[PDB]
This record gives C-alpha cells, sequence and structure tokens, in this order.
C-alpha cells in the first residue's frame, strides 16, 4: 500500500512496470505531454492498483497521449485530458479511445475530457485483447466528457471487434456500469456517433448498468445511446435539451427506468426513446420535451414498426408502466415511426411487415396544456392491450384514460394525483449480475427527481467545462480543429 | 420558410418581404446584373439565408452588386463571374463587390473569378452614408481567383479613408475571415493585394484571419496588409506567394502557427514583414526556397526607421518557438530597405532607429546550405537573444545549441532531440478574440499546412482558373486585364 510520486512523464514509466496490488501511483500537478500510459501489472481486489492526481484538475494529459489499462484491479482517477494531439491517422472509429480498457475489474473515475483531439476514436472504450478476451465487471464513473469534435461515441462497451450479424454465437455479457457522468456534446453530420453504444448487435448479451448519467445538449447524432446488445438497465439518468434519443436499438429484453427526459426551452427537437425489439420494460420515465424531432415522429416514445427480428426490428411483447407524459408538444407515444421506410426494408430483406402489437400499457399519467391539438397516441392502438391510465388537462381522445387531479405543485410523481393509481405487474424477471429488484422498482414508481451537475460531478471541479454545455457554441480553437475534422472526413 | 425564385425579377419581388428565419433559394441559372440590396434584418437565433438552392449552379454576372445593409444576413453559395459593370462607377477603396453594410452578417461558399474590370475590391466591409461601422461579421469558405482589377480583394474598414493625425481610435471591428481561398496575378505599383485590415496605427481592428489558403497570391508586394491594432493571424498557409503577410501599421499584432512555404525556386516567396511595437511572431514555420530581392531576401523582415511613424520602428516585440527551415536568404533581416528608410526618417525630422527590445527565444533554425547560409542580417546587440537552436551547419551557428531530428518530415520542433520551448508569460488575450494566446505559444508547431480540400465549399471540386496551376489566365480574361492595365496606366 505504497504512495509513488512522480512528476514527469519519464518518471511515470519508471514507476509503471514495477507497480503492486496496493500502490497509488500519484502525479504531481503538471503537463504530461504525450505520455502514453500503459498499466499491464494488476491489483487485487482488496488492494487495486491506483493511478491518480495527487491533485484533481492539476494534472494534465495532453499532447499525443494515450491510456491502456490492460492488467486487472486497475483505477485510473482524477485525469484531465485536453489539449491533445494524437496522430490522426493512427485512430479510427471502432477502435480504441482515447483510454482503452483491456483488463476486466477496472475503474477510470473522476475524468475531465474536453474536445481533446482532432483523431477519430471514443474517450473510453472497453477493448477486446489481441486473442480476443471481452473485459468485464469494470466501470466508467464520475467522468465528464465534453465538446467531442471526432466520430464514434464517447463511451464503447465491446464484447466483438466489429459486429457480426449472422454469428450463431452470443456476444458474451460485459457487466459493467456507468454511472454519474455528464455528456454536452456538439452535433456532427451523419452516423457520426452518439453518446454511448454497448455491443453491435440482437445476438449480444450486455448486461451492463448505465444509471445516474447526466446528458445535457448531448447532440452528437440521433443517439443519444445506442444499446445494441441484450438486458441493459438505464436506471435513473437525467436527459435534457438534448437532439437525440435514448435507443433500444438492437437486443431484445431491456430495462428503462426511473429516467427523466425533460426540457427548459422549445429551441430544438429533443427526445426521448426510440425502441425496436421485444420483451422490454419501459417503467417510471417521465417525459417532458417542449418540442420534440420532426424527423423521427415528433413523439416522447417511438415503437418501431417492422419486421420481427431483423436489422429493424418490432416492438413488441412489451411493458410500457407507471410513466409520467407531461405536456409533450407531440405525440407521447407514436407507434409507426418512419412506417414508409420500414415498409420499404421489410420488402428488401423479404421479410413479413408488422406494427406494434402485444405492449401492455398500464399505469402511465398523460397530461396537457395544449387541449385537442394535443394528441396523445400515433397508430394502432387495438393491436395493444390498453389498460387503466389516467390523464389530467383535456386532449385529444380523452376517453381512453380515467380522469385525475394533482394534489402538490412541481411534482412528477403520479401518485400524488388524486384518482391515480400504479400498473399492477407480476413475475418481472431480474437481470442477471444487476443488483437491482426490478419488480420493487417498478412498483415504486416515480420517486426521484431530475439530476443536476452537482450531483454527478468529480469533486474537485467545480464548473461545466467547455463551451457547448454552457453557450451553445464551441469555443474558436475547438471551432478551427473541428472544422478540420469535418473536411477530412468529407474527402475521406 | 424556404422562399424559391428563379429570376432577377423575381428576387426583387420576394427580398423586401424577407423575415427573420427565412431562406430566399435561388434556382439554378444566370441572374444577369442583378442589383441585390438586402434591407431587412434576421436575429441572432434566425438570420435571413440568402442561397443559391444548388452551389455553383446559381451565377451572378453582368453589372452586378451586392449590399448586405440588413443585420443577421447570410449570402450563401454565389458564383461570381462574367461579369460587366460600368468602370466609371466604381474606384479602390470604394464599396466591393459585395459590401457589408450592416453588423452581424455572413458571405459563406462564394467564389469570385476574374469578375469585370471595374476597380473594386470583391467583398468590403464597408461604411454607411452616414458613418456606423460594421462590426462581427464573417467571410468564409469563399474562392478569389485571377482578380484583374485594382484594390484588394477583401478590405475591412473602419474609416471612410485613413485619418492619420486623429486621436479618436478607429472603432474594433471583431471580424472573421476563415477557409477562404487566395490565388490571383502580378499587378504593377501599389495594387492592391489580398487583405487589408484597417488603414492607419490609430485603427483598431481585433479581426481573426485564420485558416486561410494563399497559393500564388501575387497581386503586389502585400499577400495582408494589417493597418489596424490586435488583429491575429492564426493558422494560415502560404504557399509559393510573391509577397509578405505585413504587419505594416498598427501594434500589438499576432501571427501565430502559420505555414510561410513553397515547392519550387521560381520566384521570390514570402515571408512576414513588420512595422511597430508589442508583436508576437510565434509558432510559424518557413521553408521558402527563394526569397524577394527588392526586400532583403528573407523570410522574417523586422523595419527600421522612427518609432510610431509612417514606417514604424519594430521593436519591444516577442519572436519565439518559429521554424526557420533551409530558407534560401536571411531567416530574420533587422535591417530590410535601411538607406531607404533613414532617407524617410530624415525627411519627417524623426529619429531614425535600429530594431531593438526584441526577445528571440525558443526558434530552431535548420539549413541544408552550409556556411553560405546566414541566419541574421543587423544589429543582434541591440535585442534580446535568448536560447534558440539549430540543426545543419550555417554561418554565425555558435548563438545556437545544436539538436537532431527524430522523425522524417516534421514541422515540429518539439520532436528534435534538445529542442525547448520559449519560456513565456503574462501574454494577455485580445478582447473579443476567443483564444488562449499564451496557451497556443506554450502548445508550438503542433499543425501542418492547408490543402484545397481543407477550405474549399463543399460543392466546388477544382480551383477556379489556371493561375495557381500554370501561372496563366484564360484568354478573354488576358484580353480583360490588359484593357484595366491601359486605362491605369493612360488616367
Amino acid at each position: 500500500g505504497k504512495h509513488i510520486l512522480v512528476a514527469s512523464v519519464k518518471e511515470v514509466y519508471s514507476k509503471v512496470d514495477q507497480l503492486k496490488a496496493g500502490d497509488t501511483l500519484l502525479l504531481k500537478d503538471g503537463i504530461y505531454k504525450d505520455i502514453q500510459l500503459v498499466v499491464k501489472r494488476s491489483g487485487s481486489k482488496e488492494k487495486p492498483i491506483v493511478i491518480a492526481a495527487q491533485n484533481g484538475g492539476k494534472v494534465f494529459f495532453t499532447g499525443d497521449a494515450k491510456v491502456e489499462l490492460r492488467g486487472e484491479y486497475l483505477v485510473l482517477k482524477d485525469i484531465y485530458f485536453k489539449d491533445g494531439n494524437r496522430n490522426v491517422n493512427q485512430w479510427k472509429s471502432h477502435g480504441p479511445g482515447l483510454v482503452a480498457i483491456y483488463g476486466s475489474y477496472n475503474r477510470v473515475t473522476g475524468c475531465v475530457f474536453n474536445a481533446f483531439d482532432e483523431a477519430n476514436s471514443a474517450y473510453i472504450t472497453t477493448s477486446l485483447t489481441e486473442e480476443g478476451k471481452v473485459p468485464k465487471h469494470c466501470r466508467i464513473d464520475h467522468c465528464v466528457f465534453t465538446d467531442k469534435i471526432t466520430f464514434d461515441q464517447v463511451i464503447n462497451l465491446n464484447n466483438r471487434p466489429r459486429a457480426d450479424k449472422e454469428s450463431k454465437v452470443l456476444g458474451e455479457a460485459m457487466y459493467h456500469r456507468i454511472d454519474h457522468c455528464f455528456f454536452s456534446n456538439p452535433p456532427k453530420p451523419g452516423n457520426a456517433g452518439g453518446g454511448i453504444r454497448v455491443g453491435y448487435y440482437r445476438n449480444d448479451i450486455g448486461r451492463c448498468l448505465i444509471d445516474s448519467n447526466l446528458f445535457v445538449r448531448q447532440d452528437s447524432e440521433a443517439e443519444i445511446v445506442t444499446s445494441k446488445s441484450q438486458e441493459n438497465v438505464y436506471y435513473g439518468n437525467t436527459i435534457l435539451n438534448c437532439q437525440g434519443t435514448l435507443n433500444f436499438r438492437h437486443g431484445d429484453k431491456q430495462v428503462a427506468l426511473n429516467n427523466f427526459f425533460i426540457s427548459t426551452d422549445n429551441k430544438y427537437g429533443y427526445g426521448g426513446m426510440f425502441v425496436w425489439g421485444s420483451q422490454h420494460i419501459i417503467a417510471n420515465n417521465y417525459f417532458n420535451l417542449k418540442k420534440t424531432i420532426k424527423a423521427r415522429g415528433n413523439a416522447a416514445l417511438y415503437l418501431n414498426p417492422g419486421p420481427e427480428g431483423s436489422e429493424h426490428a418490432l416492438a413488441f411483447n412489451s411493458l410500457i408502466v407507471n410513466n409520467f407524459f407531461d405536456d409533450n408538444n407531440g405525440y407521447d407515444i407514436n407507434f409507426e415511426p418512419l412506417l414508409e421506410r420500414r415498409k420499404e426494408f421489410a420488402k428488401e430483406v423479404n421479410a413479413e411487415f408488422k406494427l406494434p402489437y402485444n405492449i401492455t400499457i398500464e399505469g402511465n399519467l398523460f397530461a396537457s396544456k395544449q387541449g385537442d391539438k394535443h394528441i396523445p397516441f400515433l397508430g394502432n392502438l387495438d393491436k395493444n392491450n390498453l389498460q387503466n391510465n389516467y390523464s389530467f388537462g383535456q386532449m385529444a381522445n380523452d376517453k381512453l384514460f380515467t380522469n385525475v387531479k394533482p394534489t402538490t405543485d412541481g411534482s412528477y410523481n403520479p401518485q400524488s394525483y388524486k384518482g391515480y393509481q400504479l400498473a399492477n405487474v407480476k413475475d418481472i424477471k431480474n437481470i442477471e449480475g444487476i443488483d437491482l429488484d426490478i419488480q420493487n422498482l417498478i412498483n415504486k414508481g416515480i420517486e426521484g427527481n431530475p439530476l443536476t451537475w452537482n450531483d454527478v460531478r468529480p469533486s474537485w471541479l467545480v464548473e461545466i467545462p467547455g463551451s457547448y454545455a454552457k453557450e451553445g457554441t464551441l469555443d474558436q480553437e475547438t471551432k478551427i480543429r473541428f472544422q478540420r475534422v469535418l473536411a477530412r472526413d468529407r474527402n475521406n
């Protein structure tokens, strides 16, 4: 359990290969330019190896830098990544991230990433070794990801090197946790990479927990999260003014519980969730979107039409309960987004086109100040199981709902409305390796409130870094570097 | 909303009814003699856009002009060629072909090729009749080629004319010129170069000129004539240009992370010429395979003369972290035009001085020419020569610490074993320019030269004309240029 103090890149290199379980390699204040930190030794579960700033906020990794956590039970802590300059020809989308986690049982905590450089990669990945071994049980927490001007997601959690859509072997469950992180990143063109990707296709098992994160103008592309694996849980996250949706994109049996999808202006279309596949639970989520996304279907919750189990898998046989759809400007639930394109897709792959069906809709509260201009649903409800739901405020198709009335001011909790009742659910399965009693959590309802910066920030960092969250634009130097990235892509 | 129009008359029928957030989309075609005067204004969040529906398919031709008089206006993806303005209605120092009278305006993606024979700039920021100065405008992703007329390509104005004796400062402009391409043929005399900012030492510019590509910008001796204080030239590439980027009038200017480069030794290339004080010349890479004989054969020229005058002494400035790589000439000339400046000093009854108090630190001086290469001309004793570095035999290199490369093809002195950046402190930022000047100095030469694909309008594949390509103008343009030159010689 020895603290080992170092003050330069060369002094780091001199110690890294001698670290033992319980050692903390403490970096003195300074700039560590072009640091290529490759940690191959391992800690133990009770005595991790920690590599940390002595004073968070005073240690910068800059220049042509990277981190590879290849041992197990390693912690990278309180590092600030900025003023980067990697060789853009040595990095690509779908490769390792600026910090790449190759070993299991590893943690990246309190680290800040702001407009790092022009090399396209994620900021953090879990990456397979060259022999194909999948890292498991890692944690990314209390990190800050802002002003990303490069392609690929902010974070990729991988269990294959590339998508393998036809494989009969399942991608191995990963059991990672991403929690208390902050995301705010500017729009990029096309399928440019979003906030988080988990796995690649329907035949991948995730079993990762994404909880307590704060996304504020996470605007990189259409997908805030592109969840592309089975059995992931999105719990207690706050999505504020985000131009995109949290998606169950590939993989059945995913869960979104007690999140907030909120907005404080009507300047851009905000989301929201877009759902493909079946056996999902969408429960206890609060939606208040003052403007929704026209290109997707102008809704808070979108349920995909298409062929079952396909690349655009039909949304069906799922549970939508105890959510609060509060004064959305758009449909609350759209059961026919992108209808014509999906019909064309089903024809392209020679598969039966279907509309969403057997989705149980119960215990939800719909409220509006917009009168009959607000239409809660688009699409075919009779193919689904519409049980008792509740509404406050006159809206179109009001007769579907039981009238209720608020008793408190400013409550996010439908249980504070007189007449409201929670859904009766039973036999809900917990997810292996995620220590959450899902049925009990469904039955508690919406007891939370939106996260703020102080709820997630690294303890040493006072203000949100960067410029997109604060100003809605980039600082001048970053704008110039971003224009270089975009021109190189257009001409690639 | 999007408003489609397909003729000059249809443009005039809509332009005075535009509202914030409207886009006036021009259908493909030739808009001859269009005099586009945009008086309405957009808002910060919702500009008014006038744009080609299809970039490269709309042409403004004939006796044309654009006046952007409202605010929060954008002129986008217009191609200016085949012009025919009345040559008696336009003069140097007047408005440009596109004249920006209002603040918060943008001209983007517009291409200008050998437009006509009327002497004017291609784009100006122009004062209104009553004297109001436009501020916070942007000219970006524009292409300026084959200019056969007098005056600069772009003028940024804060006065109708130089008011050299005034104590009221010319108002700060805060414009940005970025991702533009310049390639223009030689004109005789003081014919107007690429960009002019302001008119004299008592003008404040605070303009950002960044990420531009000058390839055979050969119009005259000055690629940029920077004639106002506190302008920043950041990350521009100057390639085979027969001229220099100048700090001509006005103290406290910055040249950061630029490339002054060459790919042949056919003509004298530049380079920077510096008048005045309190400048920062940092992180610039120079490789000039031939230098300009008439100016003093150097990469960087520091002006001698009286302080604060029409030929202001270069003094009390910082020259750090630059890479003077195999220049054919002096790396720094501290006595250019020596006898002419002594005669000027006597004509104005002001004390002649040589450059002094210039701190030269952290620069890398390299050469393949041996002792034939001399890095400095003039008086070093008057200046603050700190730790500098060198690679390759050259004259007087005992002044330098030897360093060695670790890779091939690097523009970055930090890749040389033994090299150290300058120790700088208390460098302040310039108001209204969102760049951390001290941090940028300390990061050094991390970039590489721009190429055409880094700056071009996304719709335009090839550089217009062949001046950059072959030093030639097309036949019609050569005939029109001869008319301009004959009219000038006889005026």
